[PDB]
């Protein structure tokens, strides 16, 4: 067992302590999350104008002006990580009625697991995966058929081990976008 | 309003925070101990890390010269040992070489979160820091350019933040070091050793 091999190892128990340090800040944080939303749900348009004053090439760049219009009855936005394993991302979008979405697809759900064989196998690593969430475009209002914000919902990561932009948006969202909401609002005045 | 009520939860996040970062040290400080007396055991360990860094960050401060010092560092160390878990110390240690007298050979940079600061254009200047003193040997003085307008890495060390700039790409350093380098050094360095 060399030097080499020490190293790999301890990188091993760094990767448990992360997970512990995960799990800390989800139980920290929920609280506090649920709290902030059901005050930021009584402020009209929050979450458009937040994403809006967000670093755009973290977001707004992937918005068309027709994505901005669905965008704009966006009412709740959330981040969640639900699973024992804390490095699960799960995130919400909630719209209010509107003239692009069936009422069913009115909240959309998206989760993020972490991969371990993806992970193990630039190199700038792709750790996550995902399930197609299915969306009920109104007749004739599919924006999915340049590119719409709206088709992330479909990736899945799983025919490559790129390092996508799909999946650092995810990220930018969960750790970034979610918990600096305000302070982009803010900055928005 | 309701929307003084998101500034009073705001106040919250931001205690979580430093309570959330306090519980990482106390988490990571005998791993990072663990892992550097591994480190320590494998030769140019950090200069090949520091080279395999994102260029963008790190090495781009670096000049040829500057990177034949750096070839005799033979230890990186972060510790968060106040209080207030957001002050950094950052320290370095050379071998012998034809640059830095012996007394030179252990450089300490502390740098202090001041909330006054951060108080006060996007990732607005947060730290402070006093000058880290670095004896050279004679006529090796890196800092000492006039002409080569490009600073030497080594005059990061003189950094204070104590007069404010625009940006400061000094403190952009210090946190890189502190939080991407430093965590992820094993990472990069792997990178290069696999570059096979």
């Amino acid at each position: 067992t060399t030097s080499l091999d020490e190293v790999a190892d301890i990188e091993l128990e760094f990767e448990k302590a992360d997970v512990e340090l995960l799990k800390h800040q989800v139980e920290l944080f929920n609280p506090l999350y649920e709290k902030r939303a059901n005050v930021l749900r009584k402020i009209p348009k929050f979450w458009p104008i937040a994403i809006e004053a967000a670093p755009s090439d973290e977001l707004s760049v992937y918005i068309s002006p027709e994505d901005a219009n669905v965008l704009e009855h966006l009412i709740d936005l959330r981040v969640y990580r639900p699973n024992e394993d804390p490095r699960d991302i799960k995130i919400v979008f909630e719209f209010e009625a509107n003239e692009y979405l069936e009422s069913n697809s009115l909240y959309l759900e998206k989760l993020f697991r972490y991969s371990s064989q993806k992970a193990e196998a630039n190199k700038e690593p792709s750790q996550l995966i995902s399930e197609k969430v299915n969306i009920e475009w109104k007749k004739n209002k599919d924006l999915t058929r340049a590119p719409s914000f709206f088709t992330w919902f479909s990736w899945t990561g799983k025919e490559n081990d790129i390092f996508e932009d799909e999946e650092e948006l995810a990220i930018f969202i969960a750790e970034d976008l979610y918990p600096n909401a305000v302070k982009y609002f803010t900055d928005a005045l």
